[PDB]
């Protein structure tokens, strides 16, 4: 397949690593997952901006406008004739010899992105999944959709030594955010989610989701709640890019309400389904 | 230059990584740092009991034995000739087709070590460095020596474009552990330095200034300390295998006593001195 490295489309053969990037020592890098649906990359500019956000977050300075990075992947999609599946893409502060303060502007960010064939979880977003409580004990800039994921890692593993999909962690007993998604919760027809600060990466698919709701006038609290109260819900969901709005109908052996996917959380799946190419 | 990558001693250029490598996407890997005066390596064999000890406790299986690795690092330390510097040394999971949970008990882990020059810091050791406090928000498992720096990297700039050495970090008020080194108090000739949990990394050189306390009859108490308390201590300073035990003598702009190195940090020093090689 191809590559994106940098400005240029190369052999994933071509393209190497060196043992001393930032990102592969401190994990000093930014990254994004995009979606495609048949040949159509879902909302990449919202995806684009906050690429730069995070970079710029930690201080690093993407050499291209963000229109020769769209260029760039669509390039990408094509040469790889990537139909349904994801585009994954990353920058790191680039090489410089070990040291945790950051180099001289001099060096270069590197840039790498590649495709990969992968259907949509159709199965997960009609039967719903199980899920698992795990304590937060990740860092506290969750804004940054950075590379330091080790949290994430060893969260994800957990849930699935379980035969877990997903994690949900709570920090202080109240629920913040899955290893890997935005966790949502239905209480009387009424969307509850954890608001947007540190703790939680405010989710593309998240905001989406939340345009759906006042779309098809459902109102939405952005409060939190906690675990006790998340047993106590009558529908509960994840979302993420690839995910999409996967059902959660099982927490560690307790049914949420009956464990059937409620109805509320259909109108949202048949709300967003609209906005997909 | 040589590089240790795997089991194999080869040149900077023949070693290439893999885009997939798990450390470079999700930091899923640990490390250390030996010092290495006039061609002998410091605590060496303390320092490979914690990286297979950090492994381990994210569930990462070392392919060789504790002895096949020393052999290998003394023969690194040969190869490149290196005199007075350091060896770094890291693992990762290996590469996998990106995915958050672990991938089979088929990849083979990613090991990468080099060598580099570099001298005692006397003017550091002698004169003493300033210091500046910055909050800690790392995650909550800094008892692992992984590659999830960032909370470092962050840490460290800062006290940086502060014209600070390093940054005192402090959770909920309590002084904790510096971005990457240990943080001992002094007051009334009594060791103070925070108790080895889940919030600090039990350093090495930590231990062996404790050992050194021992050795000449101080009181050691491993009582944590508010920055309120930290401001008032007679001395005050910083350990770890590259810094070795570096003084700090001011801690934004407020002076620890008369500005001056104390004469427990000095009997520590001299203490120290008599086990390096
Ligand atoms: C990437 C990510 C998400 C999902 O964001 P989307 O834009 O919906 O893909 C949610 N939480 C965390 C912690 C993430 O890293
Ligand atoms: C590596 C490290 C140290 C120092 O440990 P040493 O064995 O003394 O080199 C101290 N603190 C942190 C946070 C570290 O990562």
């Amino acid at each position: 397949g191809y590559t994106l490295w940098n400005d240029q489309i190369v052999k994933d053969e071509e393209v190497k690593i060196d043992k001393e990037d930032r990102g592969y020592q401190f994990g000093d890098g930014v990254y994004e997952v995009v979606k495609v649906y048949n040949g159509e990359m879902f909302t990449v500019n919202e995806h684009i901006d906050r690429l730069y956000a995070s970079a710029e977050k930690i201080r690093i300075t993407i050499p291209y406008t963000k229109d020769k990075f769209h260029q760039l992947l669509h390039e990408l999609v094509e040469k790889n004739e990537l139909n349904t599946g994801h585009i994954y893409f990353q920058v790191t502060r680039g090489t410089s010899p070990r040291a945790h303060q950051f180099p001289e502007n001099t060096v270069k960010p590197v840039i790498i992105g590649y495709t990969k064939e992968n259907p949509r979880p159709l199965e997960n977003l009609e039967k719903g999944v199980k899920a698992t409580f795990v304590e937060d004990i990740r860092w506290l800039r969750c804004d940054i959709k950075s590379l330091n994921l080790l949290g994430a890692v060893l969260a994800k593993q957990e849930a699935h030594e379980k035969g877990c999909y997903e994690a949900i962690l709570h920090r202080n007993n109240t629920v913040t955010k899955g290893s890997s998604s935005n966790v949502f919760g239905i209480k009387d027809g009424i969307l509850y989610t954890h608001p947007a600060n540190n703790m939680i990466l405010k989710g593309i698919t998240r905001d989406v989701v939340i345009a759906c709701a006042n779309e098809i006038n459902m109102p939405v609290k952005e409060i939190p709640f906690t675990t006790h109260e998340a047993l106590k819900m009558d529908e509960l969901f994840v979302t993420s890019t690839t995910s999409e709005i996967t059902p959660v109908i099982e927490i560690d052996g307790k049914l949420i309400r009956d464990g059937k996917v409620g109805e509320w959380t259909r109108k949202l799946q048949k709300q967003f389904e609209t906005k997909i190419p």
